[PDB]
């Protein structure tokens, strides 16, 4: 309303910044966002007479925006000379500069503003000066570069010549990485400005053995470029040296025969290239150059790369060994060989992503299913256990997704670990994986996203037996749609299943019976128990998943012992006194239990001689008490044969009676006595 | 042997010596078997007559593939000469035979630029309207489906256009499994001069001038994008071009005309109706300080999910800037989260995701491989996650995770949270994760080499990691530095434990001896004797010392040990008393019977002495009798047993892990 009503001085109409200053405006009132004025915005404008209007009351020309810039560095840029004149004599220095060292000489330069720059020259501009940043700018070595340097670069040959000789400017300074103007004029990419530039930098003594971006000579710069007469214009200097390298240890000759430059490649040995630093007359081959090879007659390495994977090891050895041209980062070969699986779209094949084993999920350019699980996987790079995403890169027409490389599918584990379990023993491995499933399902869905596809396919184990997450090309954004995570966790359900009973079960028949019939395919209490609380989750989700990672069903058997056990050793459970807190929770008021007249289902001679004190009731107390009392004693060495008889006592307990740790903690679970459920 | 000097007699041009060792008796169909090149193949592709000729005569069938499917035949196309192709056609059933890409004799012709070639095969049946046809790993991708005139047309091939649309039926505006006709491939030809003649040549034929590419671009858009004014203007001579449409992020061809400072290419494209309102176009000349620009146009939400960092990335989403390949990034103290050696450390967004950015000088020896060290290390759940490099010719950027905190500034945070002399479980969590993460790093050949609470991070759900790696080395160039992360991790053992209390620089200018005292407790010590005094994947077995036991875990471990047969039954002859009973030094728990309070040991005499035997018994029975009502005030006088019999022996606990660690005892310990 008030300041911002001068964005009239933007509109150019002057009877309204004429009068809406006679009303009162402060004319260097700087916005803050990027600390722009009327008389900064005036001059970028070029305006004869809103500059010298705001000139005209006391808008000082040498106040900074955020920039560091004045009025005078920014009207070296329009490049009008008495915008120069009319606030030159209110500059204490030509040479002042913005943050980022800009004379206003330099920026004349950067803008090819001739008439401009020659002004500046005569009333003591220095055109040598090096840019002055500030120093987190200068430990990485920017700055150091002169006018005559992006003269150059930005191809205003006619401002490049007017500096070397009429302004006596140095041609082989350097900046403070040490490039010359040299090697800016080789990065334009006109052609012809190229062309000229550099020939008035050689011959006034331009190093031409300066280095650049990524090591490269000048001439190697000119190769790049598939430049014919620039190559020779180098070469006419006769220091040239034409088997320097850029950092990947390429020669300027190397790189003329891979990218096919026949002529390019023809001067430079005439010249003394080494005809030995790679094998040339196989490249030269395996361009269809017939020509080249021709002449390349008339005038190896041992290797180390190791593969990290085991099953995919002899492939990607290979793939390391041929040649093949990069997409990006990635380097593939669309063959069988490298061939990990098919697609609905381009398969997977291995890969090498900066020298990196990978895998590659191919995918056509405009695919909705790529950029949803490019979305996903961006999402879940925090997620420990969904698959390492190294990045995408597309060839024009096809997307490669490049992903950690993992060993095998969760099938193909159970298949190959099927035989490592005794039939009578706890299976550890079923909780370390699906306790990862549950926590990458959970992280999944806390990042936004619910896979909608999950089945063992999907779920990768890598050399070290962990378990990932892959496939989210049907993964959906679920905040719009809230109800939809809970397809998630029946898939989980049909998982808990199928990995409990050990690939056994095949996926397929389990995802074609109904709830109540995978229910009863559950062989314990604790997984049919685990199982249901997948099929109802609740319109009331949240993060389900987590607490259930406290399930006993994750308990190992020393645990659930363990539980039992303290329990059993609670004061009022050893004296039954039925009246206390904790055997009110655990039989109140009265059966139909595996555990009802326990002490008949126990062989008679343990019984006999735990009654060495009335006797053990029928009460879950009294099992209780049971459990913690022969927990304590059955090692002593007075009762070898009871220890004989019974086992291992978790085992004993835990088929004897197949309902009791689940019953005890559902009495339990929202008590003080949770304290002694394991810790989760 | 026999038929190695036949191949490379034909790659030495030897003809004479080709054609001995064919009499002798070789197999002229050969196939070496990396990729299926036989001599016949050589001969066509080196361009030989005489080679060519000999081989025929002896057997050699021009239908052998190679890998890639192709035929000597097909490498004719290539090739060019035009006399080679005569003397292979009358041995070929299919002038249109095509390797597994589906490239032919003519399609290579085009590819090329072999125009004689090119009529040749155009007099002998050759189909110049043929669409590439792949396998289904190429097809289910779209890829593929390309004709002879886009190929001719992406490769500037001026003279082979001319042939295909004049003299040889080419179909101009056919299309590809893409979509792509030969328009937009003309205009991907770097060189200006060939680019420009095939266009005009593709538009008077009828191309359809709204196709779109790669990019969703329309052929216009990349005529803006390419800064060629005279291209533009062919486009545009055509009516029904729709200048109004846009590629795959909504932007314009004027949009990109006034992005790109080019003055002309916009003033031409509002002229022709292009929308004044796709965008703040005033705006975009201003910042690009085009003053004729400006002159001209007078005619007519996002969440960041960090807290500490959330308005500053809202802001640095807001703003304009230009991209460094994937890195949006403005070098402003506003943005700075901190500093570095060189470069210093800025937030950033990378595809649209936050990050820190550290800056590295494009040369410099320690960006290189705090890089190195950042791709060895994907697997690694405890290093910051690694997003990617952009370079722009001066500067790379390496962009991590984001976190909230360092761990100094964690345990400033949450100093306050902690009563006196409370259980630390958080000191166990934080170290268990570096220890996690330094084993990991040291199993992919890395060593840090500078650990320190500045590097350690913490994000927004208390994970902690590891960062800055610019000092790291591959340590088998020198295995006894890893010794430098064994010591800075002793350190910072002893600095978590101390809550943050002690700075880190005040421990690193201790010597090993005052960092011994320091610690509080026995375990403490212990952990940072070995850490000092180690053995080569120790930091994995380390995780299993009690000094990561909880108390009840060291309270149950103890109580565990007292229950065995021969400890209750006082069997010294037994193996478990044996273990226990050396040597030594004197011990808090010698004469323990004195030290306990005098009420609480009578009760318990229902013959205790000093052994160590009997005072595992004794913490055995105490456990499991305390908390009946019988001892209710003996219950009151120990408190919590865990913390009594911890704090009346300092040292108890690590004298039974060390005289347990290596046998069947084992069994007791907690399991890690
Ligand atoms: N009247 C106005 N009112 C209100 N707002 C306005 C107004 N006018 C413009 N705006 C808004 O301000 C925003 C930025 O304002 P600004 O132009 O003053 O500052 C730019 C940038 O912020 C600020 C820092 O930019 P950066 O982070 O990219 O940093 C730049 C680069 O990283 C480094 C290059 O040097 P080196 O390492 O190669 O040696 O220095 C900067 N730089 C490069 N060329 C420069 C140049 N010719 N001149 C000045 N600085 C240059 O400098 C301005 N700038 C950037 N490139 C420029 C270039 N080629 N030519 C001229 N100025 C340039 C604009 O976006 C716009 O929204
Ligand atoms: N005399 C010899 N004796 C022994 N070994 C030899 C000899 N000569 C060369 N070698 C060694 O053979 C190895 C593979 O070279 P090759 O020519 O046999 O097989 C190539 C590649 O492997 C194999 C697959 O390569 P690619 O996966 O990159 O797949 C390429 C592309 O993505 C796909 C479809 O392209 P498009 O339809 O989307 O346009 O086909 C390939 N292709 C591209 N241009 C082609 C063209 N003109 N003609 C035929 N195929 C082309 O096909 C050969 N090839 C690729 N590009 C080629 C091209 N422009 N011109 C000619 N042949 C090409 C070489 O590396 C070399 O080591
Ligand atoms: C059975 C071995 C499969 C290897 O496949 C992969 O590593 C892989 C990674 C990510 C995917 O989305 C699919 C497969
Ligand atoms: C206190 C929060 C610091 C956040 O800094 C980072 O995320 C970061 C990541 C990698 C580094 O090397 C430095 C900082």
């Amino acid at each position: 309303l008030e300041e911002m009503l001068t964005q009239a001085v933007q509109e150019a109409d002057i009877e309204q910044v004429r009068q809406l200053l006679e009303r009162g405006a402060d004319a260097n009132f700087q916005e803050e966002e990027w600390g722009w004025s009327p008389l900064h915005s005036a001059v970028q404008m070029d305006s004869e007479d809103l500059v010298a209007l705001l000139l005209k009351h006391g808008a000082d020309p040498c106040l900074r925006k955020r920039n560091g810039a004045t009025p005078f560095i920014i009207a070296g840029i329009t490049g009008n000379v008495r915008l120069l004149q009319l606030l030159l004599p209110n500059v204490e220095d030509v040479n002042e500069c913005d943050v980022n060292g800009f004379t206003a000489f330099m920026e004349a330069a950067v803008y090819g503003r001739v008439e401009a720059l020659r002004f500046l020259y005569e009333n003591g501009a220095d055109v040598n000066m090096h840019r002055k940043t500030k120093q987190d700018q200068e430990r990485i070595r920017k700055g150091g570069a002169t006018a005559l340097m992006d003269a150059a670069e930005k191809g205003h040959v006619g401002v490049v010549t007017i500096l070397l000789h009429a302004m006596k400017a140095e041609v082989d300074a350097r900046d403070n990485m040490g490039r010359n103007a040299l090697v800016y004029a080789l990065l334009n990419p006109d052609d012809g400005k190229a062309k000229a530039i550099t020939r008035l930098l050689l011959d006034h003594g331009a190093d031409v053995n300066v280095r650049g971006e990524g090591s490269k000579t000048p001439l190697i710069l000119a190769v790049e470029r598939k430049n014919l007469d620039l190559v020779q214009m180098l070469l006419e200097q006769e220091q040239i040296e034409v088997n320097d390298t850029d950092r990947e240890g390429k020669t300027a000759l190397l790189l003329a025969v891979e990218l096919r430059l026949e002529e390019i490649a023809k001067l430079l040995c005439h010249r003394g290239a080494s005809t030995n630093c790679g094998d040339l007359v196989a490249i030269a081959r395996r361009n269809y150059d017939s020509d080249l090879v021709k002449f390349l007659r008339l005038h190896p390495p041992a290797e180390n790369w190791k593969p990290q994977s085991s099953r995919w090891g002899e492939a990607l050895k290979h793939l390391h060994r041929i040649w093949r041209p990069m997409i990006g980062k990635l380097k593939i070969f669309i063959d069988e060989e490298y061939k990990i699986a098919d697609t609905a779209e381009g398969g997977i094949y291995l890969g090498l992503y900066e020298d990196q084993e990978v895998a590659v999920k191919r995918f056509s350019e405009g695919s909705t299913r790529g950029q949803q699980e490019v979305s996903c996987l961006q999402s879940s790079r925090a997620n420990d256990n969904v698959v390492t995403f190294y990045g995408s890169e597309s060839d024009g027409s096809c997307l490669h997704v490049c992903l950690a490389l993992c060993e095998y599918t969760l099938q193909e584990h159970l298949a190959n670990h099927r035989g490592d379990a005794v039939p009578n023993e706890e299976d550890e491995s079923a909780r370390n994986i699906l306790s990862s499933l549950f926590k990458a399902i959970g992280e999944l869905h806390r990042s936004g996203y619910s896979h909608q596809d999950l089945q063992p396919q999907n779920i990768l184990i890598d050399s070290k037996n962990g378990t990932f997450l892959a496939d989210f090309d049907k993964s959906i954004k679920w905040a719009e749609d809230p109800q939809k995570i809970k397809r998630d966790l029946e898939a989980l359900g049909l998982l808990v299943l199928y990995v409990v009973k050990k690939g056994d079960i095949s996926f397929e028949t389990l995802k074609n019976q109904s709830f109540e019939e995978v229910i009863q395919g559950s062989p314990d209490e604790e997984t049919r128990d685990l199982i249901h609380h997948l099929f109802h989750p609740g319109d009331n989700v949240e993060d389900r998943l987590s607490s259930l990672l406290a399930h006993p069903f994750f308990w190992s058997w020393e645990s659930r012992y363990r539980t039992l056990r303290d329990v059993g050793n609670e004061s009022d459970i050893k004296t039954r006194n039925q009246n206390s807190r904790i055997l009110q929770l655990l039989q109140p008021g009265t059966l139909s239990t595996s555990f009802a007249q326990w002490t008949t289902k126990i062989d008679s001679f343990v019984m006999e001689e735990m009654n060495a004190y009335n006797l053990y009731q029928d009460t879950l107390g009294d099992l209780l008490k049971f459990i913690r009392n022969l927990g304590e004693h059955i090692n002593e060495q007075k009762n070898k044969k009871m220890k004989s008889i019974i086992g291992e006592p978790s085992q004993y307990f835990q088929e004897k009676f197949p309902d009791l740790v689940m019953y005890v903690y559902t009495k339990l679970q929202n008590t003080e006595y949770m304290k002694h459920f394991p810790k989760t």
